[PDB]
This record gives structure tokens, sequence and C-alpha cells, in this order.
């Protein structure tokens, strides 16, 4: 029964947490929203005066323009989506499940694909980031006794892998790595995409945490120097900022569930 | 070459491939609609630009005012107030569980901050909600084969849980559950949102495996009949659906090590 009381307290305490972070964001953000909103309706009001533009047809406009970025077409000069490079970059962000949205299926059999594709991949890149985890520690652990045989070395003058890395120790690790590719992915994207260094930063955690909001993507536009390059860097940069991140929320997850163990060991005494 | 360092290379090859044969067809698929739609945008637009005798320039104008706009959660047809308290444990739901459709977007920076802080812990201890979720069904499987075992033996007659299920049979419950949850939830959302049958199962399945693309959302459109039912009712589908796939995207990863596993012993034996 302490599994269960487990699972029913993380329940209860995610529950709080989906509360506390609904009511901040709203607290941060509705006057945004609601400014955003109005300045909206003010140019939409402007271009329906100044033209004389009915509502209904302005409507209507809208209406075809929505269905058509649903398509991937956009105002300012995006790649062509559903090329080999296009579909290579939609097919990273699914198994992967980023999902941006930039690019999403509209045939009947894409979907079904997409269905499948999902099922197989993205349990395959979930054992991928597992694997990555595992062979992390093993590299941390081979680089801990390593270290302490060129120490022991210097003072003189089978499986093994005996010295293990606390779990504190690889949240560190990984925060710090994952801390760093975020840095240089938004160094390098804050010269070529023109956004703000904090929007990079925001856009490598979304990408990185596989939440993939889709208001900020990476090599979406065209027309890029060294293209060829870049779309590979973008794509090595955000496999690693991945994997960095998926495995600290692996080892965040593993401390949290410590927590909750010393938690109800704490109300199981009295 | 070590055993874990070739799995992982050999999982990334692996990957690799199946990200270039995804590409490859889902180009295939889907790149010829995406030419029709660009041609049929374009048509409309020149319709529009001819009809109403307004310049290009005028019209790119309004269309970034716009994608301003619905960068916030504008959309054309009356959808839900954004960043309100109901909205934003949706937004904050969709974070936690790295689903991220992205309908509602931050846009200040004190609010993408709180984003990369609240997610952090969100999405770690959502993940350890699914691997606690997934170890519960584990042990319910577990019990029912054995009170199975023990109304058999009553009958015949006239912690435990030692003996656990195979990886076979969690993937056949794991896969008939996710089956069920979605034809369940397809139901619910055909009538109310109006999506075809088909479209709300492949919605199920992008929101299930946290792939979150956005082109469909579920509760977005406002004024619905009885909100509150209907809004609590697809949290409790997402969140089931959502344990669902992501404890079968384990359980495949699971199998998935296994067939690699046995591929090194084809490769190690000769
Ligand atoms: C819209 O309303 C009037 C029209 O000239 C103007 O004063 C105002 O600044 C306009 N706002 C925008 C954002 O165009
Ligand atoms: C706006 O367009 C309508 C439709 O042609 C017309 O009836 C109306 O007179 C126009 N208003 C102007 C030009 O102020
Ligand atoms: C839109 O443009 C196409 C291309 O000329 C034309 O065939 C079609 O009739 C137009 N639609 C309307 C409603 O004017
Ligand atoms: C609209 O029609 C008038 C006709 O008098 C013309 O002078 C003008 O160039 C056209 N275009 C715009 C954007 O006003
Ligand atoms: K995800
Ligand atoms: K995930
Ligand atoms: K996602
Ligand atoms: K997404
Ligand atoms: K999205």
């Amino acid at each position: 029964n302490e599994d269960n009381a487990r699972f029913l307290l993380l329940a209860a305490l995610i529950v709080l947490y989906l509360l506390g972070g609904a009511a901040v964001f709203s607290a941060l953000e509705l006057a945004h929203e609601r400014q955003a909103k109005q300045r909206w309706e003010e140019r939409l009001a402007n271009f329906s005066r100044g033209h004389n533009l009915s509502r209904d047809e302005l409507r209507g406009f809208l209406r075809h323009y929505e269905e058509a970025t649903r398509a991937g077409i956009r105002v300012d000069n995006v790649r062509p989506r559903w090329d080999f490079t296009g579909a290579f970059y939609f097919v990273g962000t699914v198994v992967s499940t980023i999902g941006f949205g930039m690019t999403t299926p509209a045939t009947v059999g894409g979907k079904i694909f997409l269905i499948f594709y999902g099922l197989v991949g993205c349990s395959s890149t979930i054992l991928f980031f597992n694997l990555f985890l595992e062979r992390l520690i093993t590299i941390i652990a081979y680089i801990m006794k390593s270290c302490h045989q060129r120490q022991l070395r210097r003072r003189g003058a089978d499986s093994l892998a005996g010295w293990k890395p606390s779990v504190y120790y690889v949240m560190l690790i990984l925060c710090t790595a994952s801390i760093l590719i975020s840095c240089c992915a938004s160094a390098m994207y804050t010269p070529i995409e023109g956004w703000s260094y904090f929007d990079s930063l925001y856009f490598c955690f979304v990408a990185f945490s596989t939440i993939g909001f889709g208001d900020l993507v990476s090599s979406q536009n065209a027309h890029y120097e060294s293209q060829g390059l870049y779309r590979f860097a973008n794509f090595v940069f955000i496999l690693m900022g991945v994997c960095c991140i998926y495995s600290l929320f692996n080892v965040i997850s593993i401390l949290i569930k410590q927590s909750l163990n010393w938690i109800l060991r704490k109300m199981d005494s009295g």
C-alpha cells in the first residue's frame, strides 16, 4: 500500500501544481492577452474602415488564410514543407515527440502513417534517450574512476563500473550540459533567426523538453546562409539538447520519487 | 566495442535510417496535397486582391497583424478566451505532460521564465507519474492473474506478486486499452467538435503520444453545452490516454531493446 500511497500523493501534488501554475500564468499574462486582442481588434477596425471592407468578407478571407497557414504557407518566406529536407525536420519533431505543428499532415493516408510511425519511432527514441542516459552514467563513472586511478598513480609516482555517480551529481552534470547546449544553440540562433537571446533560450527549453509549442521554430524561413551546414547544426543541437533535457527530466523524476518516499516515511511515523 | 556502446550506435543508425525513410514517404504522401493547398491559397489571395482592389503589400501587412493576433490566441471562429484560469489550466496540462499544442503560448518575458522554471519540475513530475502509472498497471495486471488463479483453484478444489506478466502481455493490454480510450475519446469529440471520427482518432494519437501538433485541439472553441462536464471529461480522457500511450512507448522501447540485443547476439555469433 506504500506504492499506491505514493501514486496518490504524486497525483495530488501534480494537481495542486497544475492549479498553482494555472493561477500564476493567468495572473502573469491575462493583461498581455487582453492587450493583444484589443490591438488586433483595433487593427481589424482600421483595415475595414480604410479600405471599405465588410466584416463578413474579412472573416472569410481570414478563414482562407487560416486554412492556408494550416497547409504550411506563411507571410514571410517560409521554406516549402514536405520536401525531403522539410519532411526530415517534421519526422524529427514527430519521432522525438516535439511536434511543433509547423508541418502537419492533411491527407488521410498521411495521418494513418503518422499514427503507425509515431507508435514505432517515438518508442524507439524513448529507448534512445534511456540508452543515452545510461551511456552518460557509464561515461561519468569511467571519468571518475580514471581520475581516481590517475590520482593513485600520481601519489605513488568484467562488468567493472564499481564507482557510480550519485543522482545529485548526475543532475548537476546534466543541468550544466543542458545550459551549455542551450547557450550555444541560442548563440547560433540569435544572429541567424533574429530572435532575442531570451527568446532563443525559451525556444531551446521548449524544443529540448519535447514540449514544442511551435510559436518559435528554428529553421523554417528560407534563404539561409550556409543552409546545408545550418540545418545539420540545428538538427545536432536539437538532438543533444532533447537528449540532455529528457535525461535531466528522468534524473529529477528519480529525485522527486525519493522525495515522495521521504514524505511518505515522515507521515508513516506520525 | 562495448555491448552497450554497440547497442547505442546500432539504435542511433536505425533511428537515422528510420527518419530518412519516414521523411521520404511523408514527402511522397503530402507534397502533392501541400502544393494543391498552396495553389488554392494563391488563387484565393489573387481573387481577394483583384476583387476588393487591395495592394499585395497592404494585404501582407494585414496578414502579419493577423499572425501576431493568432500568436496571442485570436482565431477566426469564436475560440475561448486565452490565459483565463480554465484556459491556463489546459495550457499548464499541455506543458507538464509535454504535449504542448501551442493554442496558448507565453509572450511576456516573465511568463516564459516561469514556463522554464515551472516546466522543469512539472515535466519531471509528470514523467515520474507516467512511470508510476506503468508500474501500478503491472501490479494491477499481476493481481488480476493471481486472483484468476485463486478463483480457478478454488473452483477446481470445490507483497507477493513476484510473478509479473510478460512484456508481450503488457504490450497487448496497453495497446488494447489505448485503442479503447482513443475510441471513447473520439466518440466524445466527434459530435461536440464536429471533427471526423478519423480526425478525432488522429488527434487522440497526437495528444496521447505527447506529440501535440496543435492543428486539432479539443476544448478551444467557446460556448459548449455543459462546459464544466465536457472540460473535465476531456481532461480525464487526455490524462488516461497520455498515460496509456506513454506507458505503451516504454513497453515498446523495452521490446526494441530486446530486439537490438537479439540483433547484436546475431552479429556476435557470426
Ligand atoms: C487604429 O486606429 C486609429 C486609426 O487611424 C489609429 O489612431 C490607431 O493608432 C490605429 N492602430 C493601429 C495599431 O494601427
Ligand atoms: C463600400 O462598398 C460597398 C459595396 O460596393 C458600397 O456599396 C459602398 O458605397 C462603399 N462605401 C464607400 C465607397 O464609402
Ligand atoms: C478564384 O480564382 C480562380 C482563378 O482564376 C477562379 O477560377 C475562381 O473563379 C475564383 N473564385 C472566385 C470566387 O472568384
Ligand atoms: C483602386 O482603384 C482606384 C480607381 O480610382 C485606383 O486609382 C487605385 O490605384 C486602386 N488601388 C488602390 C490600392 O487604391
Ligand atoms: K513530448
Ligand atoms: K516525452
Ligand atoms: K510535444
Ligand atoms: K507540440
Ligand atoms: K504544437
